């Protein structure tokens, strides 16, 4: 019912962003079997060469679906997320979490 | 293959945002039958009362899926979109279009 778009801003420069994606590669199959999870995808800009596109190369955009706030809050306490957090602490600068519903 | 997240910033105040949503209510079934379209949903913040959530009440976030850039570019020239644009010109301030792929 809830869609989460979390933008993760990574440190510029030498594979900070790929290191974050590599952490996601380890965890996404597990997140996706989490209870309440109907989607969890780390997306990056695709350069399309069109004027109307905005790009942000030090950015990963997470598109997620969660059945409820309770399920999202359990998700954040799971071990794979505390492990992720620990592993990316030198590569991430911030994360902006929106929680959305059909408008 | 392509995911578009377009954030539409509406003018603050008396139902500018609802007027935009009402335009979307007319067009979304049609957009969704467009060729190349595997999703087209106007989302708004759900107040969740949690510290980590960022909210933006004069914002609509479009989450879309398009088979290609050619299909997205045709979409923008369709009559329902030129009609939408015309109808919302006094309610919208800007639109930030990201075009994303799996990272």
């Amino acid at each position: 019912m809830l869609t989460v778009i979390a933008e993760i801003r990574t440190r510029p420069g030498q594979h900070h962003r790929q290191a974050v994606l590599d952490q996601f590669a380890k965890i996404v199959p597990t997140v996706l079997k989490e209870e309440g999870c109907h989607g969890y995808a780390p997306m990056v800009d695709c350069a399309a060469g069109v004027s109307f596109q905005s790009m942000a190369p030090d950015s990963i955009v997470m598109i997620e679906q969660w059945e409820s706030i309770a399920h999202l809050e359990a998700h954040l306490q799971t071990p794979h997320m505390k492990a992720y957090s620990e592993a990316v602490k030198g590569d991430v600068l911030e994360m902006n979490i929106r929680i959305l519903q059909p408008g």
